[PDB]
């Protein structure tokens, strides 16, 4: 029936994701890691789950997104439910400290590789029913949240792929696609397998295009 | 006596500012262009107005933003009202239809730019009495106002921008700087160059609190 899309499946929320739907009867999941032969646990689920496809990607390397939509396309027709959920947090603190490099890193890794990703993988998507597209945002990356603490080119790459998320929901709403920002909440802390739990219940239920949405389905502003 | 800093003045609304900065007393410009040799028109001025200094600066250029504290250090002990004008505004439209090189090139040269500008002439904004920053911004870069258009790059930046801009007011809040995000307006409802400028001087020097999103006519804009 459906297939699903996960970006970072090796470990953290992404694994947890995966795991999740790797539990429900007619789902699909092609998983990434940028080292599969590393995946231990990912590899393990995949082999006692065939309905699990582990493929190598880093989303902060053009010569691994220019190879994605070819190398997906070998396990599935279509794309139902696409989650962008491999990304870095590798910046926080003020301004003055954060160095060009982080500045860059976080660019490359959080906003022009979730974008390029979509981009290669919006013919497999169209092909598709559910037409979900959701990028893992953060609330750090809201522009009127105040958390009194600086998030640096973390909270930026957020921001930016927010902007981009909303502009892409209404580029995408006359193709009925559903687009949305989702907070996973902080892994108060929950787990890892309570966010996959609550994301994947928004996977499937949110029909509606256009929302920046905490894990809970609650909406955040942008 | 106060010194401005004017990025990208060679043209547009940095020149427009510049030489209404030129026209009120006891103020010193620091203006920038990529190609000072070429910029006749700024050229001119400050050799009329020899208190407007033209220094080199591509805020595309890690290594021509390494150069510009020693560069405005050469003309200045300080500077009162720092100004990130320079910028481009090139990739608008659809995602899908927006290329890896305008995602690029407006972050290095929208976001990437003016903070690396900000970091070097910091210790020279801090030694000033009016500790004020700017941005020119856009409207467009609000993650809550719909034109009815796509920005694509170009709005990315600007709100990545932003994003920034508001976490440096809460940031230098204690050293009592004056941190803005500004939207110069549509300049050639369009308005003029200097009609944008004379705008923005009142702005520059009547704004008192930081953490602001403003539009040229002292109106705020929501993050
Ligand atoms: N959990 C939280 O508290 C919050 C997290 N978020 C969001 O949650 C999402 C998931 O976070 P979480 O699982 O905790 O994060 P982790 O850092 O634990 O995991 C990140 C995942 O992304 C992968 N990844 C990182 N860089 C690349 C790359 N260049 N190419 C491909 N894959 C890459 C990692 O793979 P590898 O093992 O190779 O490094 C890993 O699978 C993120 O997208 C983030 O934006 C937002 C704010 C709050
Ligand atoms: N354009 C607009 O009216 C709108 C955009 N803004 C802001 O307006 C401001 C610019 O106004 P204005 O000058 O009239 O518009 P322009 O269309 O003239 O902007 C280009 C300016 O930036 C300079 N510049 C461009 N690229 C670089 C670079 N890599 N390094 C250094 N300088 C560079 C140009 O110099 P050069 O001649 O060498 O190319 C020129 O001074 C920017 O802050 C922009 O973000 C805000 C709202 C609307």
């Amino acid at each position: 029936e459906q297939t699903y899309f996960i970006s970072g499946a090796n470990r953290g929320i992404g694994f947890s994701v995966v795991q999740r739907l790797a539990a429900k009867s007619g789902v699909k999941v092609i998983a990434t890691a940028r080292d599969p032969a590393s995946a231990t646990a990912l590899n393990e689920l995949a082999k006692e789950n065939p309905q699990v496809k582990v493929v190598q990607l880093d989303i902060s390397d053009e010569e691994s997104i220019k190879k994605i939509a070819k190398n997906v396309s070998q396990y599935t027709d279509s794309i139902d439910v696409f989650v962008s959920n491999a990304a870095i947090a590798k910046s926080f603190g003020p301004l003055l400290n954060t160095p060009r490099e982080q500045w860059i890193e976080h660019f490359f890794t959080n906003v022009l590789g979730p974008i390029r990703l979509f981009q290669e993988l919006y013919p497999l998507i169209k092909k598709g029913t559910q037409k979900k597209v959701f990028f893992i945002s953060s609330n750090a990356g809201s522009l009127n949240l105040d958390f009194g603490l600086d998030f640096s080119a973390f909270g930026q790459s957020k921001a930016a792929l927010n902007y981009s998320t909303k502009e892409l929901a209404r580029q995408l709403k006359p193709e009925n696609f559903i687009v949305a920002a989702v907070h996973p909440g902080k892994v108060t802390k929950i787990t890892p397998e309570e966010s996959a739990a609550a994301l994947c219940k928004l996977f499937e239920s949110l029909n509606t295009t256009g929302k920046y949405l905490s894990y809970d389905g609650t909406e955040l502003p942008w």
